[PDB]
């Protein structure tokens, strides 16, 4: 039985977490649980386990001297370059566009909160190769000082001194303003402490996958970014960030693009190529939203469920959608995609290849495209009469409609069976085509009531005998 029915259930299941789950060998965390075992410091900027609360901060890019000397010892500092400046601001967006934060650029004498520095020596005359930057969580004391929001980069890392060409750069700069924001890593474990790896960690989603605070390789999860490395907060910086300042309720509330042909205005969550990959987890308030991977060639999976993981661009797990979003529409590529719906109406299309489509619930429009496709329902409410799916444009003897789940649960090869005309059994099913209009309706009795309590409509013409999975 390889049914489209079984490509849409393991995408649904796809990186399940919580609930008591164990993966390798470790507990897993839901979205919530991670976002706060993320911030167990308890330090904000409005105050010790002050949460929920918007704030203000200001940052600059201070002029450093050269001989002078930092709080943890380092020397051979120097402001950050024009390339560096434009990064750290985009970064500084990232986390913006997500939480009620607003950021004020200060001149480089003022008082400011976070400050952006360079370091290349870890002694007089000494040149350190080995770090990588460092910063100090909100309410850091030493000697009545005030250390936190400072952020110190090691500016002979060609990433750290060229963070536009080199993603693992920008990254860092996201890293860093997360700890001066105040998020830990989501485990405990900090460079120049010991030996720690992955199996150091406390719950199973402390990976690269999830959070951008993490250390570990998303390949620990299942996860493959193609040796690329995320400009912006992931899934479970999300929910770390939302925690300490709340819930950015005013970004992208209109119709937003994410991916080909984006309107976002944003770097990491738009592409211009086949060659150029996204990684993101998406965060959007508002309006009637896409995501188009339709540039892409490789095979797909793209799921609109919120807290869900998608395979786009040839990664894996490299895009995702955060608790309490909801993205309607979905453009497949070239390749044999799995497109899988949520419960609001969809408009889901597959373009070229072999795909499967799910709409799920709410009154779904469904593009089969090119290719030889197959459209999935499970369940009477998928397509309820008075809020039906539309199948615009099904080629008999190519495409397919899968009813399969039926069958399966009920155990039995005769449940769903096709009639001609409606006698009130349940399970039984009904085409009606309209050759002057070229639609055809399918009809089912699933819970067996007086009437059909599943309607779907296709434009074009179905063949019974070779059309359907049954
Ligand atoms: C919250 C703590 C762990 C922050 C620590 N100071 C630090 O920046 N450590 C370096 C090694 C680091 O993780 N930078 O991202
Ligand atoms: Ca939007
Ligand atoms: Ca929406
Ligand atoms: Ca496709
Ligand atoms: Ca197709
Ligand atoms: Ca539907
Ligand atoms: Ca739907
Ligand atoms: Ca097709
Ligand atoms: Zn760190």
């Amino acid at each position: 039985a390889t049914t489209g029915y079984d490509a849409v259930d393991d995408l649904l299941h796809y990186h399940e977490r919580g609930n008591g789950i164990q993966i390798n060998g470790k507990d897993s965390f839901s979205n919530e649980q991670a976002g706060l075992f993320i911030t167990r410091e308890n330090q904000t900027w409005n105050g010790y386990k002050v949460f929920g609360q918007p704030v203000k901060l200001t940052f600059s890019f201070p002029d450093y001297k050269f001989s002078s000397t930092n709080v943890a010892g380092d020397t051979g500092l120097s402001k950050f370059s024009a390339e560096q400046q434009q990064q750290a601001k985009l970064s500084l967006q990232s986390w913006a566009d997500v939480a009620n934060i607003t950021f004020t650029e200060v001149a480089a004498g003022q008082k400011a909160n976070i400050t952006f520095g360079n370091y290349s020596q870890d002694r007089p005359g000494h040149y350190d190769y080995g770090t990588q930057a460092y910063a100090f969580l909100p309410n850091t004391i030493w000697q009545g000082q005030d250390l936190g929001g400072q952020t110190w980069y090691n500016v002979n890392q060609s990433n750290v001194k060229h963070p536009a060409t080199e993603d693992y750069g920008r990254q860092t700069f996201t890293h860093e303003i997360g700890h001066a924001l105040g998020l830990s890593h989501p485990g405990d474990y900090n460079a120049g402490e010991g030996d720690p790896t992955y199996n150091d960690v406390t719950y199973a989603e402390d990976t690269r996958q999830f959070s951008l605070m993490s250390y570990w390789s998303e390949t620990n999860t299942g996860g493959d970014n193609g040796g690329h490395y995320a400009a912006a907060p992931l899934l479970d910086d999300i929910a770390a960030i939302q925690h300490l300042y709340g819930a950015n309720l005013s970004t992208r509330t209109g119709d937003t693009v994410y991916g080909f042909n984006s309107n976002t205005g944003r770097d990491f969550l738009s592409t211009t190529s086949n060659s150029q990959k996204v990684i993101f987890a998406a965060w959007d308030a508002g309006g009637n939203d896409t995501f188009d991977f339709s540039g892409y060639t490789a095979n797909q999976r793209i799921n609109l469920n919120e807290k869900s993981f998608s395979d786009v661009g040839g990664l894996k797990g490299n895009v995702s959608i955060a608790a309490g979003v909801t993205i309607e529409n979905a453009i497949g590529g070239s390749g044999n995609d799995v497109i899988v719906g949520n419960a609001a109406n969809n408009v889901l299309k597959g373009g070229a290849g072999n795909d499967v489509l799910f709409g799920g619930g709410g009154a779904d429009e469904l593009w089969g495209g090119a290719g030889k496709d197959i459209f999935v329902f499970s369940a009477a409410s998928d397509s309820a009469p008075g809020a039906s799916d539309w199948i615009r444009d099904f080629q008999k003897g190519i495409d397919k409609i899968d009813l399969s789940f039926f069958d399966k649960e009920a155990n039995s090869s005769s449940f769903i069976h096709f009639v001609d005309h409606f006698s009130g059994t349940a399970g039984e099913a009904l085409l009606s085509y309209n050759a002057s209009s070229n639609v055809t309706d399918l009809s089912v009795n699933i819970g067996g009531h007086q009437a059909p309590d599943f309607l779907v409509k296709i434009v074009g013409q179905v063949d019974v005998a070779t059309d359907f999975i049954v």
